[PDB]
C-alpha cells in the first residue's frame, strides 16, 4: 500500500513552502492537520486562545522577516472567530494563508438548503469572499496540495493579502498515492516596465529634475516589494525631502537628513506644512488614504503636481481628478528604473533643492514634534512626552507594535526609528486588540524575540486572553498599557459633537477596565507603574532589562487632548485645510508659514 | 426648522418596539446612535469589551422572557467582531437584531472598486448574507425606522433568527421632517392549518391511538412558538412517554412521570433504548440534528414510523427518505390542533401504553443517569457526580447557562429541571466562549438577576474580558469553571483517532490556562475551589448565597471520560465499527443488550 494520508502531504507541502509557524486552535475540523503537522516537526504550531489572535499574528510575523505564516482554524466558530484578522490583513496588504477545516465534504456545498452544514459548519469561503484575494474549498484529495501552493502564491502576488483554503474533514483523513498529487505552477511574474511605464518614469524624472520644492511620499508598499534598501541612494541622488506614511515609518532613519516626518489628519505640523507648500509630490508605495490627504483633493498640496506609484490599478487612479501620472508598477521595479535613469550617462540635470531642504528644516525647528501643546497636565504625564522619553530606551534592533488609541496616535506622531528597528500596527482596519497578537507574531518570527507592545486600557480587553499565550511561551514582550479611564479617543469625538456628558466611554458612563498590575500578578507577569517623572527612567530601564514578559501601566490624564489633529472648528462649522491643524496656531503665524498665503477657510478661524 | 435627527427617531423606534436593552461597543460609526439612545433613557446600553459578546448576549436575553434585544456595533472591526454571535443565533433559531454603523453612505456601495470603504469600512451585509434572515443598508434617511421595524419582524417571524440592519454615519446624523418617516406594515400572519396539514394531524392522531410504544420528541421549537404550557396536558392525555432535546430540557419537569430524558450520540442509556425500541416517534419542534439521531437514518428507531413537525420546510423534509408525515407547521398551532382532535367527540380510542410506560421505567431503573461508569477517578471528583450534587442546590427560579466541554456534556446528561427553571446554551454552532456572554444576557433580561454559568478552563478564555462587564455591573453571576488541563473533549477525539501523545490540547502540548481563583481576586471577585467532596456542600451553599459575582473552580481528572457516548470501537489491526445509536460506550455486555432490544440486537453489535 503506497498511499499516504492527505493531512501528511499537507504537512509536507507546508515545509516545502517554507511555512515554519502556524497559529490557531484545535478542533474536530482540523485535528488531523494538527497531528500531521506536529508529528512532522517542521512547522511549529502556536496555540492561541481566540482564533482572532491567530489571523492577526500571521500578519506581523510576515512583516518581520518576510516569511509567510499560516492560520489553522477549525469548523464553525473556529472559522468565524478569525474573520477580523483576515480583514486587517486584507486592508493592510499583508500576505498570509488561512487553512480552515469543516464538516465532511458531503455537507459542504452552497446549494445545501439547511441553515448550517453537517453538525456546525457553514460556507467559510463565502464569508471572506469580499475581504480576501482567493478562496477555495478542496473537494478532491488530489488537489489539497495544489490549492495550498496556489493559496500561498496568490497571497504574495501583486498587491499582497490573505487567502482562504478550506479543507473538509474527510479530505484531511483520506489516503492517496503521492504520485497523483497535482501541483500548482505559478505563471511568470508580469514585466511592469513596458514602453508605457518607461515613459511615465521619464515624465517623473523630468518633473523631479525641474521641481524646486519636491516631496516624496513613501509607503509600506515599498517594503512589501522588497525595495526599501534603494531609498537611501534615491533620496541622496535626488536631494529632495521625503515623508513617510505611518506604515512605512521604519523604512528610513527618522533622523536621515532628508526625512521630515509623517503628514495627514494626525500628521506632524512640520510635515503638513512641508507637504502643503510643495510644488511636486511623488507618492511611491503609499495608498494616500483619507487620514493621509484629508477630506478634499482640491485642498491637497495646492501648488504641486501629484504623481502616484502603486501596484494596484484601482488604488493608482482613485485620485485621477487630482493626480497627473498614475503609474501601475511594483514599487521596487519603479525605483530601480528611476535609479537606472539617474545613473545613466545621458541623465538630465537635477536642479538644486537646497533652499527647499533648508525651509523644511526651519519648519521642523519652528514646530517640534513634541511642543508646548504637549505639556503635562495637573498631576499626569503627557503621553506624547512619555513617548519621547521612552524613545530613548529603544534597543538597537527594537521592534514596536501598537494597538489603537493613545499608543497609536502618540506613538506615530513622536517616535523616531533607526535602521534595524521596526514599527508595526494595523491601520487599514484599525481594530482594537491588535497589539498583543501583533507582538506574538513578531516574537515567534524572531525565535521568541523581544517586542515592545504599546497598548491601551480599552484595546487590551479585546484579546486579553493572549496574556496566557505570552506567559506559556515565556515571550519577552514588554507591554505598556496607557490607562485613561476608558475610550479617550471616543471621548474627544462625542465631546466635539455634543459637548455634554460622556456616553459609554468612561467608568461613569458604562466602560471600566481592570487593574492590569493586579491582573499581571495573576498571570505571573512582573508589573510596574509609571505615574510621575521621578520613577520613570528607572522603571523603563527595568522593563527593558527583563528577560520575560513585563507589564507597565502608564497613567495619563483621563481627558488629555490628542494634538496636533485636523479637527472641526466653529467659526458655522468649518473643516479647515490639511495644514491648519488643531489647536489652531495664530493666523499671522500660519500666513508666514504658507508660501502662497493661507487658505480662504483659515482666515476666519 | 421642523426636522429631527434620524438617530433620535431610531431611539424613539426602539422604545416603540419594546427594545429595552442594547449590547454593543461605541465607535465613530455609531456614536450618534449611542448618544440618541442614552438621552432618551428608555433603552439601557450595556457596554461589552468584545462585540462577539454583545451578539451572544442578545440571544439568551430573548430566550429568558421573550423580549428581543439589539446589538449595537460600529464600522469595521466593530461589525466583524460580532459575526460569531450572529452565526450561533442563526443556528439556534434565536431572534435578535444587529444595528451596525458604517462609513459615510457615499462610500458604502458594493461596486466600490477599492478593498475597503472610506476609512475602515466593508460590506457588513454581504458578510452575513448566508447566516442571517435579512440584511439591509439604509441609504435614505426616511426609511431608517422602516428597516428596523422590518428587521425585528423578520427576526421573529417563522423560524426566528438574526437580522442585520446597517446605517451609515451620515444617515444617523441627518435630519428629516418626521412626517416623512416611512413605517413597515407586517404582512398577515400565515395560516398553517390548511386542509392538507389538518389531514396530517389526523394521520398523527391515528398513529398515536394505535401505537403500542410511542415516543414524543419535544424540542425548543415548541418554546419558540410559545406552546410549552400545552405539553403537560398533551402527554397526560395521550399517556405517551416523551423525550426532550438538549435545548428543550427546561420545557417539562425532568421528573414528570412521562418524561424519560435525552437521547443522542451523548444521550442517556435509558433514553436511547426507549427511542430505539419504539414503534412510533412524533418529533415536535426538534431539529433531529446529527448529535440527536446518529450517523445513519436507517439505524434510527428501526421498529418505528417517524413523523416530524417543524416550521422550517427544509428541516421538516431533510429526513424524508425515512420519515413519513413531514408537517410544516408552527409547533403551538400543531399541538393545539392535536389537542382539539384529542378532546373532540369523534376522537378515536387511545390504545393503552401502560406496558410501554412500565418498560420505559424499567429502563431507567436499569440504567440510571449517574451510574458505575461515572466513578470518581483516583482522587478527583467525577464531573457527572458533581452535576448531580450541584443539582440539589438549584434555587426555585434557577437559570443555568453552560459553555461547551464538560459543562455542556455533563450538564445536559445529568441535570434535572422543574417548572420555573431554565437551561440555555449554544448547541447549533457550539462555540467556545458562550457561557459568560450568555450569563450577561440572562442577567440583564431579569433586571440584574442571578444566573449560574457552568464553564470550562478552555472556554473561559474566548471571552475572558467579559469578567470586567460582570464586575462593573455587579451581576450576581455564579461562575463555575471545570479545570482539566486543557481541551478534554479534544483529548478523547485525538486519542481515539491516533492513540498517541496529545497535540495542542494540554499544557505539555501547547495549551495552558491561568489560575482562575487568582484572576478572580484581580477582578475583585470572590473565588472558591472544590477539589474534593469533603468541602463540597459547604462551598456550594456559599456560592448560591452570594449576592454579587462569584467564581468557583471545580477540579476534575485531566483525562476523565465523557460517557455515555456513542463512539467508535477500534481493533488491533486498524478496524473500527460505528455501532448503532442504542449501543453506547462503554459497551454493556452483549447478553444484556440482547434482552434490552425488542427484535434482538443489531448485527453491528454482535461482534463488538
Ligand atoms: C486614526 C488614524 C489616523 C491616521 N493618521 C495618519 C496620518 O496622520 N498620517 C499617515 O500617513 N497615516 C495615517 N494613518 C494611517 C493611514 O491612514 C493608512 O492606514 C496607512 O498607514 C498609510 O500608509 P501606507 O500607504 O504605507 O499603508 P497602506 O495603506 O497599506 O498602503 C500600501 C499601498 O501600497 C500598495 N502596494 C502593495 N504592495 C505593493 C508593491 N509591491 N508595489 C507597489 N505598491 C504596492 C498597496 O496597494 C497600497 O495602495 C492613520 C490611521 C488611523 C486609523
Ligand atoms: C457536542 C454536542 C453533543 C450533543 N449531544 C446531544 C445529544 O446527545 N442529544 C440531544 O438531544 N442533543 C444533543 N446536542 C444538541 C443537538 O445536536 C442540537 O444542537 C439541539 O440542541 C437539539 O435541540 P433542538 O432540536 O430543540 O434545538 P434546535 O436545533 O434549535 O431545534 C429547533 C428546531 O425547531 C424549529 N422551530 C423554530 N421555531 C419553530 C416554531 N415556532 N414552530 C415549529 N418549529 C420551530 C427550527 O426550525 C429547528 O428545526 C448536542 C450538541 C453538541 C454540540
Ligand atoms: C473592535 C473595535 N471596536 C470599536 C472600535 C472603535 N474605536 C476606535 C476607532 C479608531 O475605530 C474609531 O472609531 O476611530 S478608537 C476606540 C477607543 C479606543 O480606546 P482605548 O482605551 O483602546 O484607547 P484610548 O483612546 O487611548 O483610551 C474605539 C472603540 C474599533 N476600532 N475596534
Ligand atoms: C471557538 C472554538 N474553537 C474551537 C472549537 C472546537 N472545540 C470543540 C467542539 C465542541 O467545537 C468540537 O470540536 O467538538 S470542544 C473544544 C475543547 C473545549 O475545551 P474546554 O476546556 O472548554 O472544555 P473541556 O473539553 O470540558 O475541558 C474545542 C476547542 C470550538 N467549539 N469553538
Ligand atoms: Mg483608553
Ligand atoms: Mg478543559
Amino acid at each position: 500500500d503506497n498511499k499516504v494520508k492527505v493531512a501528511e502531504l499537507v504537512a509536507e507541502a507546508l515545509e516545502n513552502l517554507g511555512i515554519q509557524h502556524a497559529f490557531g486552535i484545535i478542533g474536530a475540523g482540523n485535528v488531523h492537520l494538527f497531528e500531521a503537522i506536529a508529528r512532522r516537526g517542521y512547522t511549529e504550531i502556536v496555540c492561541v486562545h481566540h482564533e482572532q489572535a491567530a489571523c492577526m499574528a500571521v500578519q506581523t510575523y510576515y512583516r518581520t522577516n518576510g516569511r509567510i505564516a499560516a492560520a489553522l482554524l477549525t469548523t464553525g466558530a473556529g472559522s468565524t472567530n478569525g474573520v477580523t484578522g483576515v480583514v486587517s490583513a486584507w486592508a493592510d496588504s499583508i500576505p498570509c494563508i488561512v487553512i480552515a477545516g469543516n464538516e465532511n465534504s458531503k455537507f459542504t456545498f452552497p446549494e445545501n438548503p439547511l441553515r448550517m452544514w453537517g453538525v456546525q459548519g457553514y460556507d467559510s469561503c463565502q464569508m471572506v469572499e469580499r475581504v480576501s484575494k482567493y478562496q477555495m474549498r478542496v473537494t478532491k484529495m488530489e488537489r489539497a496540495v495544489y490549492e495550498l501552493e496556489k493559496g500561498v502564491h496568490l497571497a504574495l502576488e501583486g498587491r499582497p493579502g490573505p487567502t482562504w483554503i478550506e479543507i473538509p474533514m474527510d479530505i484531511q483523513s483520506g489516503r492517496i498515492d503521492p504520485a497523483t498529487l497535482e501541483h500548482y505552477v505559478a505563471p511568470p511574474a508580469p514585466d511592469y516596465l513596458t514602453p508605457a511605464v518607461a515613459a511615465q518614469v521619464d515624465s517623473v524624472l523630468a518633473a523631479l529634475a525641474k521641481a524646486e520644492r519636491p516631496v516624496l511620499w513613501l509607503g509600506n508598499g515599498i517594503r512589501l516589494a522588497g525595495g526599501e534598501r534603494l531609498l537611501k541612494p534615491l533620496l541622496e541622488k535626488l536631494g529632495s525631502p521625503a515623508l513617510v506614511s505611518w506604515a512605512g515609518i521604519d523604512m528610513l532613519d527618522s533622523s536621515h537628513p532628508l526625512v521630515f516626518g509623517r503628514a495627514g489628519v494626525y500628521g506632524q505640523r512640520a510635515a503638513n506644512f512641508i507637504l502643503q507648500n510643495s510644488d511636486y509630490v511623488l507618492a511611491i508605495g503609499t495608498r494616500l488614504a483619507i487620514p493621509q490627504i484629508g477630506y478634499d483633493l482640491n485642498e491637497l498640496a495646492r501648488l504641486a503636481r501629484i504623481d502616484v506609484v502603486d501596484i494596484d490599478g484601482d488604488e493608482a487612479i482613485k485620485h485621477a481628478k487630482r493626480t497627473q501620472e498614475n503609474i501601475v508598477c511594483d514599487a521596487r521595479v519603479f525605483i530601480e528604473a528611476l535609479l537606472a535613469r539617474l545613473n545613466a550617462a545621458d541623465a538630465p540635470a537635477i536642479a538644486s533643492k537646497a533652499d527647499w531642504v533648508a525651509k523644511c528644516r526651519a519648519y521642523e525647528e519652528q514646530f517640534p514634534w513634541v511642543g508646548a501643546e504637549h505639556a503635562d497636565p495637573e498631576g499626569f504625564i503627557n503621553s506624547y512626552r512619555f513617548m519621547e522619553r521612552l524613545n530613548g530606551f529603544f534597543k538597537d534592533d527594537q521592534v514596536v507594535v501598537t494597538d489603537m488609541g493613545t499608543a497609536l496616535l502618540s506613538g506615530h506622531q513622536v517616535l523616531r526609528f533607526k535602521e534595524g528597528q521596526r514599527f508595526m500596527t494595523s491601520t487599514g482596519l484599525g481594530e482594537m486588540g491588535y497589539g498583543l497578537p501583533a507582538a506574538l507574531g513578531v516574537s515567534f518570527a524572531n525565535d521568541r524575540g523581544e517586542v515592545m507592545c504599546l497598548n491601551c486600557d480599552g484595546g487590551m480587553m479585546m484579546n486579553l486572553q493572549e496574556l496566557q499565550t505570552m506567559v506559556h511561551h515565556n515571550l519577552p514582550i514588554k507591554l505598556f498599557i496607557f490607562n485613561n479611564d476608558g475610550y479617550l479617543m471616543i471621548k474627544h469625538t462625542q465631546k466635539s459633537l455634543f459637548k455634554s456628558d460622556y456616553v459609554g466611554t468612561d467608568r461613569k458612563s458604562g466602560v471600566s477596565c481592570p487593574d492590569f498590575s493586579r491582573l499581571a500578578a495573576a498571570f505571573d507577569i512582573p508589573a510596574y507603574q509609571i505615574r510621575g517623572w521621578d520613577e520613570c527612567d528607572a522603571t523603563l530601564a527595568k522593563v527593558q532589562a527583563h528577560t520575560g514578559p513585563v507589564i507597565c501601566e502608564v497613567f495619563m490624564h483621563p481627558q488629555q487632548l490628542f494634538s496636533p489633529k485636523l479637527g472641526v472648528v466653529s467659526r458655522t462649522l468649518v473643516s479647515p485645510p490639511l495644514e491648519d491643524l488643531s489647536p489652531l496656531i495664530p493666523r499671522d503665524v500660519l500666513e508666514q508659514a504658507m508660501i502662497g498665503g493661507m487658505h480662504e477657510k483659515s482666515k476666519t478661524l
